[PDB]
């Protein structure tokens, strides 16, 4: 089932950096794939989302603005599916 | 491209019935597949969405409540996609 390895686990990496935290503090977010996960942190660094604070991972202006963006989407996407379900309900689809 | 024959054209059938209107007044909504479109009116009628007013098609309590539901979804779905685009923008996907 798709839901991690890019969407959730990553969100945990961005949230862990929301205040400067080493790779270890990210485990408290989810099982650290450290062998591979380093690929996610490096990605968020290469793309400009995480920041280096004393060799620690912190959030850059881009990372905070992204945290809010992801919030709304999930807050609206769930609304869409919720609303979508309301459409099939009254519309029944085909009874 | 999917966008009618079920989502838009139908919406026009719901809006046309928003005030009792014959099958002809619905043509002003689209190229009316009248030969087949009748299948859409009956479908919405059989599912409890259209209403028969003097042989004309009107909106039933279910049809009005559905009109608003479809509005929100589309108003939130576009938000999700707009927001989604914001995610790939700052997350720059993979540059």
């Amino acid at each position: 089932a798709k839901k991690k390895s890019k969407l959730e686990i990553i969100q945990a990496i961005l949230e862990a950096c929301k205040s400067g935290s080493p790779k270890t503090r990210i485990m408290y977010g989810a099982n650290l794939s450290y062998a591979l996960t380093g690929r996610y942190i490096k990605m968020l660094m290469d793309l400009e989302i995480i920041r280096q604070e004393g060799k620690q991972y912190m959030l850059t202006k881009k990372g905070e603005e992204l945290l809010e963006d992801i919030r709304k989407f999930n807050e609206m996407r769930k609304n869409m599916d919720q609303l979508k379900e309301k459409i099939n309900s009254v519309l029944s689809i085909r009874q």
